[PDB]
């Protein structure tokens, strides 16, 4: 068998392998190289121009505590945006929530959309939810247009090379702050602690510019570069994201796999070193 | 350039990989085949038997959470040892707590040692330290043989193929067990999360029949499969090793790069699959 191997200018010098049982779907859609394989151990995975997006194995680590974070902090919240996150795992987890009205989506590339529906469909099964609403557009142009104010923003990117360029700004933060409500939340994927302390620092030096608490969270995901993912965590009121306001035990929360109480707040707890470069922000 | 790449048996299907800029030492010693390289963007790697065991850019992670949890919930340790930790990133660590009086440490293979005197300068630094005693011998063999029991007990120790396989057993965890006094402490390192929960499973069982508390804690660290790495805790007493009992607040920990106060605790905040697993044990 080979093996798909994830290289990239963003983490030089090193790579993460997988073994490919079979190759499921390939193709050049409008955005990007999009890839699907059956991997031996991992289950399917999804590859964005060459950048491991998800496998079946892990990614509710990621969506667990993305979606879970803010929306346990949320007191009551009745319409949510998930910018990016074409695949449905967000939507999935938010779709849980029974005080939810409305998920509107902003995904760029539908083929990511479809591709998720085929190869995927116990991460995109909230696609037939009838509160979904997906928009096929830029959130960069989305978020200028957009009418409606939302009580949790999560924004679930890839990285800043390709499409996702446009969401890597002080512009893009300033439209998150606009289309929230006046006590809203905004969390979004922020790179790997380990190699990306440049970007986090600008990504807060953005944030803190608007927001009255910005916070970094971390979640351990082992197909992600350096097995790991921080959360740059946005609020328009002092308390923050650090704290839970509520348990999430009803049936429909029986199932977590990583998020529980206790390891939210664990997950703003960040290395020494990291905490000495973002203070002086 | 070339890449160095680690497969393995114990991880199947994934492989992390390392650009090397150039060899740097490589031999076959009498229980490990070692090798030393200068990787592009890791600093310098110690590899044994094709497993990477340190990094110069993340080591630190690893050694200030094995030493510094056990090392702040013992009250005035006067007597530690560690089995395996060849390299002496943990001896280093060790001796910048003033009140320890000596420190074993148990290595199976000296060519470990004078590779780490030779090459990993910053990192085998506390071999100079007058109360380090340094002992080649089988931790195995050490641990029936010793006569002092010890305050601490810190298990460095590389993966259960070659030769530390007779440290992941039940009869090791009773000369662990002997071998500390009446209110001491073990840490002992206990792979990942991600893809050992049969193994941790058995050490929790092995730790469980003798002391009044196991708990696990868990490291991130990129170099390590997964990019995760778990720290199984013993205590003879009720209370554990979640809680710090002091601050490291001398000059001699102003350098600290990774472990503080807080982590300490959140380290010991683990995902809910894993908590799931591990308490019918
Ligand atoms: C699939 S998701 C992977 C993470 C696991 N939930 C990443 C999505 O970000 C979308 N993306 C990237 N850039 C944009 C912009 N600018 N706008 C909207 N959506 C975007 C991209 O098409 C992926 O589907
Ligand atoms: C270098 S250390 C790497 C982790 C970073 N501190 C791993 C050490 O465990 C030793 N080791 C392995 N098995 C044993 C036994 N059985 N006894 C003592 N030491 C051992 C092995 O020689 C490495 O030096
Ligand atoms: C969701 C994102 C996808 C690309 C990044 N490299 C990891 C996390
Ligand atoms: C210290 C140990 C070395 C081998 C393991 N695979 C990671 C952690």
């Amino acid at each position: 068998k080979k093996w798909f191997s994830e290289f990239s200018i963003m983490w030089p010098g090193q790579a993460f392998s997988l073994k490919i049982k079979k190759i499921l779907y390939e193709t050049k859609s409008k955005y990007q190289n999009v890839l699907v394989f059956e991997s031996t151990t991992y289950g399917k995975v999804l590859v964005l121009d060459g950048v491991i997006q998800l496998t079946e194995k892990d990614e509710f680590a990621y969506h667990e505590m993305m979606t879970h974070v803010p929306m346990t902090v949320s007191k009551e919240p009745k319409n949510v945006l998930v910018v990016g996150g074409g695949d449905g795992g967000i939507i999935r987890e938010l779709c849980k929530y029974k005080s939810v009205e409305n998920i509107d989506i902003c995904e760029i590339d539908e083929t990511v959309i479809e591709v998720s529906k085929i190869y995927f469909k116990n991460i995109s099964c909230g696609y037939e939810d009838k509160r979904v609403n997906v928009f096929i557009e830029d959130a960069s142009k989305f978020l200028e247009n957009v009418t409606n104010t939302y009580d949790v923003i999560i924004v679930d990117s890839s990285d800043p090379i390709g499409p996702a360029e446009t969401l890597f700004n002080q512009n893009f933060y300033e439209k998150i702050y606009n289309a929230l409500k006046p006590n809203g939340y905004c969390v979004a994927q922020c790179e790997s602690l380990w190699i990306h302390v440049g970007t986090i620092k600008n990504m807060i030096g953005y944030a803190k510019k608007l927001f009255k608490k910005v916070e970094y969270a971390n979640i351990s995901i082992p197909t992600y570069p350096c097995g790991c993912i921080g959360i740059l965590c946005c609020s328009k009121t002092d308390t923050g994201l650090t704290k839970p306001n509520k348990k999430l035990e009803s049936k429909e929360f029986a199932d977590l796999k990583y998020y529980n109480y206790e390891n939210h707040s664990a997950a703003f707890k960040l290395p020494a070193f990291l905490l000495k470069e973002i203070e002086n922000i």
